[PDB]
């Protein structure tokens, strides 16, 4: 480009791939959120938690697209695969799937950071450090805290514990 | 000193010892607080309770140091031993350890009050009565109230009770 | 851990070591502060300067502990050695000791940054860059500015200069 | 009296003696204050410091008189001796005389506390602890801090140091 400088084709392509991963994650969270709004699941706080994450992941994709243009690369969109499940089980099952999803996004961020470091692209590396790495660490810690609280509440009364977690930890309304 | 009056070497030394005990207690509460912030423990209200106590105990040490100087004694600092445990078990185990810790500080306050009385040092005795004795009694009563509520919640569903205590009694977010 | 990702045992251990160093530094500043509150030293602005630094260093330790948990490592506390001196001499002597202390913390930060870089741990590296490296550079510059002003004020009237520095540069009030 | 209870003649008399000592001290501070307002001394901050202390000492006498009546004793006033000096020398000389005066009041408070303790008069003991003992300790610490700063400022330029202390430490504006 007329503005492109120190921006490799390898980073440009990995950025487009990462946009796809973030949009896939956003779509997964849309499905999780609406599952918990089903009349036969009915856990409002869990629904809201996952709908909020759908928006957060979309915003990540949007920031990557802004950056792609700021650097002179070209956004390229690919098909977005549907989420891995149509029904997400219990809050525990869903929170486990979300932590798996987030670890996968985190590894993709770390892989892209390493590519940027290898390509001597400090703007890329700073961008990820400033807007993605700590955001992801914070979210994974929150999800782990949630998992431990959900697990402690299973005991021998799973329904009671799932209700109490939704009412007393998750935001509702 | 040019200001020292009615201030025995015995009281001066016991004051320095008490500073060490309060800082040791503060450090114990720092460890308790961060244990409960672990992703595999995740009891925010318990963490906050103990972090608040770390600050309270530090403030006690600071008041003793201010007083030492007001009286013309000389602060002398010693090594601070690490807390007695690296992992603190359940909320019940932790609250039991805290009550044991507080009873030990209380006995040290009472011992110092008795030394002051024996040395006819009424400023020392008033200082402890005004800023430490009732504060400690109030805290031990609160901890006993907490212990009884934690114990009543164990029954046959320990995880459920530990979650409910943290959510409905301890401050969180 | 269930959340731990890209977090080496080497970094986890060095983080615990750094917490010990920050708490040791905090304790050193507590001793410096109270020394200057002695009736036979009586330099309020110097006392306040060092008590403020005790709090700053504690806050550094607290941030490291928060981060340790965010990453899935485990805080491990060790004994805290007492400060290197019981009496700190003149304001000049104290400011010299503080700059030596700060350079030692700075080198520990740089060493940990290098370990993080070697381990491809960009979250660690960003954390130090964002919350510690510049804070330390700013503080060392301030301390050097203070040292030069204290030194210029010694001349042939040391007491006069020590009073004037405390009154016209250091905060009191 | 119709209200007197647990109030010994020994305490009643010592209270009257202590009123005399506080009024004597108040008169000493009036003389110190006006000395420093002389056109050939002219240290406004020193004058104000001592005039404020004249009022503080009077207020102590007034509290003792209120208490004497609250307890059913009878105030008995005696002649008030003039201060020990007509001219008070330098700020250093004056601050030294004031610390000597305050130590004498402090010992009288401690002696009265001991008499009250010996007579099992806890209202007397509490009264002194609540309104006199710590007030006196705080004031003596302030005076010692002042003495150390005045002494550090003497060096080889006494006039310069006396001016700077009055301008930068004592209240004026
Ligand atoms: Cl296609
Ligand atoms: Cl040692
Ligand atoms: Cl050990
Ligand atoms: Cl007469």
């Amino acid at each position: 480009s007329q503005i492109r400088q120190n921006y490799s084709t390898e980073v440009e392509a990995a950025v487009n791939r990462l946009v796809n991963l973030y949009l896939r994650a956003s779509y997964t969270y849309l499905s999780l959120g609406f599952y918990f709004d089903r009349d036969d699941v009915a856990l409002e706080g869990v629904c809201h938690f996952f709908r909020e994450l759908a928006e957060e992941k979309f915003e990540g994709a949007e920031r990557l697209l802004k950056m792609q243009n700021q650097r002179g690369g070209r956004a390229l969109f690919q098909d977005l695969q549907k989420p891995s499940q149509d029904e997400w089980g219990t809050t525990l099952d869903a929170m486990k799937a979300a932590i798996v999803l987030e670890k996968s996004l985190n590894q993709a961020l770390l892989d892209l950071h390493a590519l940027g470091s290898a390509q001597a692209d400090p703007h890329l590396c700073d961008f990820l450090e400033s807007h993605f790495l700590d955001e992801e660490v914070k979210l994974i810690k929150k999800m782990g805290d949630h998992l431990t609280n959900i697990q402690r509440l299973v005991g021998s009364q799973a329904g009671l514990g799932e209700y109490l977690f939704e009412r007393l930890t998750l935001k509702h309304d």
